[PDB]
């Protein structure tokens, strides 16, 4: 509809701001709060930022409630890292990636008020007082990386039944008898006064819709701003009713954790089964269809006026916005069966209205998934945004239950960010807390061996096991200090209200209070490994065409001398690659990986859980390949590590896009509990007409019955990609599918631009 079209302009229509509103309310309530514990300071300040922000309803909206008046606002967190921010404060609006405008003016409130303010007391400080020796030399090998070291931990998704199906109002009742029966217990107290808060920042809106409402000279904006104003008085207290009531208290209590977390991937769990009854009230007490969908449409455009704001660093692995408003659909019920409902359907109808990269949809497919939704699944897309991706229950399930999750909790899962398996309202996984270099541990141990006469193939792949256990240990060390530094400095206590069992326990999820409790750390690279070994394995020891020394010196080269580029060709051309269902390189991924995998699982985090594994790369390929040398499978030094995770490296997948379903099948999938990644680029021409629908979902039930985890596309000609970078500003809109993420294609930098042209282009 032509308000959804304007509401989507909107966000755009203005340069995104750097915004200190957050910094300057929460400072200002730690001014006040001194000598009282952490986790009532912090939730006081998030009171104090309820009671004090400035809010606005945007023209036309028709669900209430951003974080900032202007769109897209890069919200700075120097209570968390001061120093980069200080760093790069007249930097934002040229750096390479993710730009941001910030007045002359906000400069100089940073640099007077806030830095010397957060300077030696944040997070970051306390963290960088932890590091040990031995894990600040780990990382400057460059074979692991640390995260959420300098901001919100987030990654996690809420109990939305218990907000949904209770109301504040019980809520609030049931937090009370918590704080009459443990008057002590801190958490208990900061969760309720934040619940009221809550109740109290809704009533905010509720006060400007009436008095905008009397304002408004539109008779259907003056309705629909009374409407808002009678709902967000409904949402301060009692349980929703409609699909109206149920997505604005939903939206406001979104903002809401936003204001307490600041942080990434708060994802939304399964959005059509958690909201399927208030849109089946709706339906039955006579509301229109198509407003409803307008509405959902518009609660769309809602996840797209968060953007998180890093440093430059950061923004080489995580680039473009991965904001993570991630919501699956379909699934399984609790007893096994489909759970695809009207709503699945609907919550896709409405993004091909959106076409953004929010909400980050995926389509839970199973043994089970019938023809009209996979139908659905496909022709949305097509529309070639990337969204939604899939996840396939077959093996999402069993790889649950082997880490102790309840049949009916594991069926209940959802995912956290771009591809973390989580329970939603029920999990602290830690799902993005470090990137493992694989390449670059098998790099480190090549050249080890240089003058090694002794050498052996088994030799050098005892060293690689033995390097890639030695650096887990040292991951799970930098990782858990983390962990400890999100628990001394930065509790959520309302964010752990709405998560099992914390109130059980009487603890916030920073310290255990989490049904399940898992550190979700990703191995990346595992193409380029099995690409390596295997052609050096044929290249060096079986053919003998170089001696090890030989093949070392050529990489040291980076392949430059007639000779080096004629080697070149041979390791790339002349072994076979990982992603072309050729068992004899597969099986080498998958073996390392499995070890990676077990080593992993060893270690325990401080909050009674253990270590789990991934495989995913959000665009964190491109800076871990910048960091390795030439290697044996024909990598430039510098180059990209295989986009996704579980992906073949760029071009190398010559046999077509089942054969790369059959190489990824043959991992112990089971094993990758924090989730994996694939990414497969489609020609617009094969998906053509319902017969091409009908390829894709067949495509979709072959990757079901094969057991992969996830899969994504890409949808574009590479005629298109070029074309907008030469004229990026005919194609501010265009939005491409990175890794688990969506984001617009003209504000990637162009080494990521590349990955995506680059990857190969498949018919089916």
């Amino acid at each position: 509809t032509n308000r959804i079209s304007r509401l989507k302009t909107a966000l755009f229509a203005n340069t995104r701001e750097i915004s200190l509103e957050r910094a300057l309310l929460y400072t200002a309530s730690h001014r006040q709060t001194e000598g009282e514990p952490v986790i009532l300071r912090r939730a006081k300040a998030t009171a104090y930022i309820l009671e004090h922000v400035e809010i606005s309803i945007r023209d036309e909206e028709l669900i209430a409630g951003n974080r900032t008046v202007k769109p897209r606002a890069g919200i700075m967190s120097p209570e968390m890292d001061p120093y980069w921010l200080l760093k790069e404060l007249d930097q934002f609006p040229t750096r390479p990636q993710d730009r941001f405008a910030i007045s002359e003016e906000d400069k100089r409130i940073y640099r007077e008020e806030l830095f010397p303010y957060w300077e030696k007391r944040s997070m970051k400080d306390f963290i960088n007082g932890q590091m040990t020796d031995e894990v600040k030399a780990a990382t400057n090998t460059q074979i692991f990386s640390i995260n959420q070291t300098d901001k919100g931990q987030g990654h996690i998704i809420i109990d939305y039944p218990r907000l949904l199906n209770h109301g504040l109002g019980e809520l609030v009742a049931q937090m009370q008898q918590h704080c009459q029966q443990q008057p002590e217990n801190h958490f208990y107290q900061a969760a309720l006064l934040l619940l009221e808060a809550s109740q109290k920042h809704i009533l905010r809106y509720a006060e400007l819709a009436e008095t905008m409402a009397a304002n408004c000279t539109d008779a259907q904006r003056r309705e629909e701003l009374l409407t808002i104003a009678e709902i967000s008085r409904h949402n301060a207290q009692h349980k929703p009713q409609t699909f109206w009531q149920a997505c604005q208290l939903f939206w406001y209590m979104n903002i809401i954790l936003q204001y307490e977390s600041n942080a990434s991937s708060l994802s939304l769990g399964r959005f059509d089964q958690y909201m399927l009854p208030f849109y089946q009230t709706s339906l039955t007490q006579g509301e229109d269809a198509a407003f409803l969908k307008e509405l959902l449409e518009s609660l769309w455009v809602k996840c797209n006026d968060i953007v998180l704001l890093r440093s430059t660093s950061s923004a080489r692995y995580f680039a473009g916005f991965p904001t993570g408003y991630t919501a699956l659909l379909g699934g399984l019920t609790e007893n096994g069966r489909s759970a695809v409902n009207v709503l699945s359907f609907l919550c896709l109808d409405a993004y091909q209205s959106v076409q953004l990269p929010q909400p980050n949809l995926g389509v839970r497919t199973n043994a089970l998934i019938d023809t009209p939704f996979l139908m659905k699944t496909a022709e949305t897309i097509r529309f070639g945004t990337g969204i939604p991706q899939i996840f396939n229950d077959e093996v999402v399930v069993p790889a649950f239950l082997n880490r102790g999750v309840s049949l009916e909790d594991a069926r209940d899962y959802s995912v956290v960010g771009c591809v973390e398996l989580s329970i939603p309202g029920r999990t602290y996984g830690l799902h993005d807390i470090a990137m493992f270099n694989l390449l670059k541990v098998m790099e480190i141990c090549l050249h080890e061996n240089e003058g090694n006469a002794a050498l052996t193939y088994e030799g050098l792949l005892e060293q690689i096991r033995a390097k890639i256990s030695h650096y887990i240990t040292l991951m799970v060390e930098g990782s858990n200090i983390c962990d400890i530094g999100h628990r001394d400095w930065a509790p959520v206590p309302l964010l752990s209200s709405f998560i099992s069992d914390c109130l059980e326990k009487g603890r916030d999820i920073t310290d255990g209070g989490a049904r399940y409790n898992f550190s979700g750390v990703q191995g990346i690279g595992i193409a380029n490994l099995s690409d390596s070994l295997h052609a050096l394995k044929g290249m060096v020891f079986e053919q003998q065409r170089l001696s090890f020394d030989e093949l070392l010196s050529v990489l040291k080269a980076n392949f430059a001398t007639p000779e080096g580029e004629k080697v070149r060709a041979r390791l790339i051309n002349r072994f076979e690659k990982y992603g072309n269902d050729i068992d004899e390189v597969d099986n080498i991924s998958a073996e390392l990986l499995r070890h990676y995998c077990k080593e992993v699982e060893k270690y325990q985090n401080p909050r009674g859980g253990y270590f789990t594994p991934g495989s995913y790369t959000v665009s964190a390929h491109v800076p871990l390949g910048s960091v390795v040398g030439a290697t044996p499978d024909g990598r430039f030094a510098g180059e990209q590590l295989a986009d996704g995770g579980l992906s073949p490296m760029l071009g190398q997948d010559a046999q077509g896009p089942t054969a790369v379903l059959k190489s990824v099948s043959k991992l112990d999938n089971t094993l990758l509990s924090n989730g994996t990644l694939l990414n497969v680029k489609f020609t617009p021409a094969t998906l053509e007409g319902e017969a091409g629908l009908r390829k894709l979902a067949d495509f979709l039930r072959a990757f079901t019955q094969l057991k992969l985890q996830h899969i994504q596309f890409n949808v574009v000609n590479a005629d298109t990609l070029r074309e907008a970078q030469q004229r990026p500003q005919d194609y501010a809109g265009l939005v491409v599918r990175v890794a688990g993420y969506s984001a617009f294609f003209v504000e990637l930098s162009k080494e990521i631009q590349d990955d995506i042209i680059r990857r190969t282009a498949h018919q089916l």
